[PDB]
């Protein structure tokens, strides 16, 4: 399978991480959502022409939440990851749509500023630590984002907080949130080399 | 079970309408999310106390998109709504993220700003655009929002692009997500009906101004 991406996308992290985690082997190749000669190619598939965008056995799919719930579904050999029980699934997507319309949004909405080299306002801060709020409560009730043990909102809400890396963020704060990131990262295979280059490639962004 | 909502959210209104289409019976109990008592109430079914939030038999249940795929799982005679071929609900999948991140998120973000009396800026309007570009080539290349017949995505979305209403938005520009409309609404159970009482509500409730 073909996944178009870039190691500094906080939504490109999910799949490659669960892939790992799966042992499932990706066809990597990075994407540059600012060429046009790539913008195109990648039209072609993804209309919305964003990263990361999944191609399995010529089937498209896009969105860091759509893929790694397909990945699971056709490639887990186990519902461990996506639970079929309603009342815990329910939970999971709770979680899912929590990260992409909540908690990485508000994240998201700094570090685009931040970049920009501009004061975000006193109060989106508010959205920010309250967002956080949520999460050190989600993981204070149980152990994992959504479950008793690690699920894919787990995956999806590590790229989201180890994000809050380009701003500086405090997490002494926020107890459960460390316990959480380092339970979760300490069950992601090859995850330190992860760490590294995403650690490093950031500050190389920053460079500029 | 029941269903802390309004009808004037446009997230509200999958819950309802799934409900209509699969007979489930929904225990409605309008909430006003601004009001501090209803407020705290809520907070201790959802800490994030937001609308819509389902509560089915002590399980609790928010984020309409949660609300949604959990009923049609737990009660849908037919997995038509919400197909389990992983080649037809990964489209499914990523038409609900991109109504809740992409389309119904420029929607509100504009909606907001009217509401405190300010101003989208250009590119606002213009990824505004490029949401309902995206939507209409997504009802062209089908019938349907995420496949060849009705989707849990067509009803998030038909709360989502209604919405517009609120901004006079001409969708004269759009003519496959007209047709769509009609399409999604004639498969809503007394849809009129539902509309009618939309009006009604959002009527009564600017009255509580
Ligand atoms: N909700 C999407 C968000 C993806 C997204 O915003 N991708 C950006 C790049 S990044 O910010 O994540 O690095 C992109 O493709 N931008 C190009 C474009 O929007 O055309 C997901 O989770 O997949
Ligand atoms: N993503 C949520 C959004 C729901 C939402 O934002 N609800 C608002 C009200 S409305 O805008 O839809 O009318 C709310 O309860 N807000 C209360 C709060 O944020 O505390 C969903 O789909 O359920």
């Amino acid at each position: 399978m073909d996944y178009y991406y870039s190691l500094i996308s906080p939504p490109c992290q999910s799949a490659i991480l669960l892939a790992k985690k799966l042992g499932i082997t990706l066809n990597l190749k990075k994407t540059n959502v600012h060429d046009p000669v790539e913008r195109d190619a990648l039209t072609k598939l993804n209309p919305q022409h964003t990263i990361p965008t999944l191609v399995d056995n010529g089937h498209v799919v896009w969105e860091s939440y759509a893929i790694v719930l397909y990945l699971v579904e056709t490639y887990a050999k186990d519902d461990t990851l996506y639970p079929k029980d309603p009342k815990v699934r329910s939970v999971v997507n709770q979680r899912l749509f929590f990260d992409i319309g909540t908690l990485y949004k508000r994240i998201i909405d700094v570090i685009h500023l931040v970049m920009k080299k501009e004061q975000p306002s006193d109060e989106q801060m508010e959205k920010l630590k309250g967002a956080l709020d949520l999460l050190e409560q989600f993981v204070t009730e149980r152990a994992y984002a959504a479950a008793d043990h690690l699920t894919v909102a787990d995956i999806c809400l590590l790229g989201t907080v180890t994000a809050l890396n380009w701003l500086k963020h405090d997490l002494e704060p926020f107890p459960h949130i460390r316990a959480w990131l380092e339970r979760v990262r300490a069950e992601m295979p090859d995850y330190e080399e992860f760490s590294k280059q995403v650690a490093d490639d950031t500050l190389a962004y920053v460079a500029s």
